[PDB]
């Protein structure tokens, strides 16, 4: 990836020189990659950390086994062996440290702990939350994060279409699952996927937090696929229905419902118009035709280096739409014992308007 | 059967006791997973956090959502709702009984976040983290969690043989990671994999850490593979070392001095006997043959609910071998810019003796 980071780092470090902050502490992970490029695979039990200071330089430690995939680095760099205690590698670090009692940003995601066992030596200042401050410069994604997105949407466009051509009849939930997570991963530059593939089908489609299990595809079913990959860690997330066999002119009635909702509520995305407003066009759609009960959950999230991240396209939401920004358009019908109906796109916003990244067939297909 | 008991938990109680901690505070994660039997996933917000003072009987927490099979909870399930602001919401039971004795086990897996917000807590309770109370409990397994891993143990075997039986040249390590993966989830449950599986081929052998990339397998390289299967949430862990084509002399010197290493190792494996004496086998063996430089990691770690857990097969440590832990032997060598060699077992310790889980073939394999 071409991105820079320096900037990243220096406009993270006066976004609390900007908010008044004089921490920030935090552990391979979203912020991590987001901010370094790196992400060290297999840590836990084993301490990992990058200190972000008032401003300047940051910090590195460790451990040992970790350089030779560490040949540069700026902030640099300090190694500790399977034969040396960290926590008391905080040692100067730990102080440098700050002030005693001013404040301090750390990730949510981390678990504690890897804080808890530093105790001494680590409950002398005002610690509170990165998310609010590191989110809002993820929220804006630039030219290049967005060419990771829509390269990543364009991998998981690539897999719909090999992957209707298959047989599922037969097979279950769980299978076509798995199976789908090694077509996204036999793709380059797949790195992996954004998440475990999700197989909803029959009445399985109704719930929208199936998790796919053991009952087979048969005639009849209206099955969900709901799927991403990364791509130079960056996520996309695809949701489509199809039909094995013919469809009933119920499912072809719903199915159409939720495609024109998701087609209004696409178009409607452009610089400056709130978050709600893009729920609404979608939920409003649904709602004419009667569904509105059946639609039970917001019209889309955001993407980046993670699945879910802002913004939100939610009912109860005036954040105003920006450049830059990306997430998911995907209302659904919902219909208890029955079937369910998603598709869901991955959009960014460039030049004021709202473009798709995925592309793959809106319409129902019958295989 | 069976899983559980718990009962126990009230060793754990017992345990925290008198050791002498007032009470422990457990979240989302392993030790939630081993102390009841469900694994909830997933969250970093609703503090989500179980109860368990000194003794008594269980009380289901925070959250929001959920659901079932909480309502298969023992004691009482309290669940709800949207949001009632559980940064204080959480006091009525639950604050009670710390109100306000003495000092405090948080769940090391708890997130800084969940634990900033609320953090009171602060104070006026003296902390310190679970894991060194619960990772007690955890490294003695009972009968039941020893047949988990003899199970994924053997599920690693038969993935091993359907691998190495495949075809091998032409494909690249992401591929070849891939199978693996694949394999895993069509080899029965398995479940989940315990860690994304390591293929290191040719010069990326030489590199412990290394991630699969686009490099093809091709005559003359040799080959590690290094994966891992979890049944009933317990988790195995296996590596071997292949050579497509003949291997050259150094190939197989460095190759036989692993599997001495490893075989002797492996048969020091007794009740009594420190984890470092242990390792010091398998690394006496290799400094002896010359290429001390090259082994750079410990021996090995300890399996369980999670892959990297005590007991740690390393220089550091001094802890006491004993019945019921189970963990990885696995020296390598390792050439920059040549080959590595890693071979790894998953040993269980029962009746004061090493048992190896795994038993594929460690002989020098030409495909
Ligand atoms: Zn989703
Ligand atoms: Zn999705
Ligand atoms: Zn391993
Ligand atoms: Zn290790």
């Amino acid at each position: 990836g071409s991105m820079d980071y320096k900037r990243r780092i220096h406009k993270f470090q006066a976004h609390f020189g900007k908010k008044g902050f004089e921490g920030a502490l935090v552990a391979p992970g979203s912020n991590f990659y987001y901010l370094t490029g790196f992400n060290p695979l297999g840590t836990l039990e084993r301490l990992f950390v990058l200190i972000l200071p008032s401003e300047g330089l940051l910090t590195a430690i460790a451990p040992r086994l970790y350089e030779k995939e560490l040949e540069e680095f700026n902030g640099e760099v300090v190694l500790w062996s399977d034969s040396e205690n960290p926590y008391k590698i905080f040692a100067t670090k730990i102080k440098e440290t700050f002030k005693e009692g001013e404040k301090l940003l750390i990730d949510d995601t981390m678990p504690v702990g890897v804080f808890l066992k530093a105790k001494d030596i680590f409950d002398k200042y005002s610690l509170h939350p990165i998310s609010p401050v590191i989110s809002e410069l993820r929220e804006i994604k630039d030219k290049d994060e967005i060419k990771a997105h829509k390269k990543a949407a364009e991998i998981v466009d690539k897999v719909f279409y090999r992957f209707i051509e298959g047989k599922l009849e037969g097979k279950s939930e769980r299978e076509l699952a798995n199976r789908i997570e090694y077509m996204i991963k036999n793709e380059f530059g797949a790195d992996d996927v954004s998440f475990e593939p999700i197989v909803a089908s029959g009445p399985n489609g109704a719930n929208p937090h199936h998790r796919p299990s053991h009952r087979k595809i048969r005639k009849g079913d209206v099955v969900i696929f709901d799927y991403g990959a990364k791509y130079l860690g960056y996520c996309s997330d695809v949701t489509r229905t199809v039909v094995v066999g013919p469809p009933s002119e119920e499912v072809k009635k719903v199915y159409e419902i939720v495609k024109e909702a998701q087609e209004t509520a696409v178009q409607k995305v452009a610089e400056g118009i709130p978050a709600e407003v893009v729920d609404a066009t979608a939920r409003g759609i649904i709602s004419k035709y009667g569904y509105g009960e059946y639609f039970i959950h917001r019209t889309g999230h955001g993407l980046g280096i993670d699945v879910h991240e802002e913004p939100y396209i939610s009912p109860g939401n005036k954040k105003i739409l920006k450049d830059g920004m990306v997430f998911t358009i995907e209302p659904g019908i919902y219909l208890q014992g029955k079937f369910g109906v998603r598709i869901e796109d991955d959009v960014a916003l460039v030049d004021k308007k709202g473009i798709r990244l995925t592309n793959a067939d809106r319409e129902l297909i019958t295989l």
